[PDB]
């Protein structure tokens, strides 16, 4: 269950499609707690393509539910992502993911 709220501005067109590699600025949060993950910080903005299971499954859809410019807010389930095991020491399990994601692409 991927639930965006969009801060709205960008263009609302450019919607990601398969062969395409994007790059995004995003920052995990966890919920009802801290930080975990900030592209920010180390300033490389985690170029990827779409449709290879690189990322997460919610991550995944949240992405293709975006446009160039856009400012989103996922909230990423425990079924999509880790919440059956949980990511080693820095996810816990049964955990539900919070990100900060803005998508300044192309292709």
């Amino acid at each position: 269950g991927v639930e965006i709220e969009t801060i709205s501005p960008g263009d609302g067109r450019t919607f990601p499609k398969k062969g395409q590699t994007c790059v995004v600025h995003y920052t995990g949060m966890l919920q009802n707690g801290k930080k975990f993950d900030s592209s920010r910080d180390r300033n490389k903005p985690f170029k990827f393509r779409i449709g290879k299971q690189e990322v997460i499954k919610g991550f995944e859809e949240g992405a293709a539910q975006m446009s160039l410019g856009q400012r989103a807010k996922l909230t990423c389930t425990p079924d999509v992502a880790y919440g059956a095991t949980g990511h080693p020491g820095v996810i816990p399990p049964n955990a539900t993911l919070i990100f900060d994601v803005e998508l300044l692409n192309l292709e």
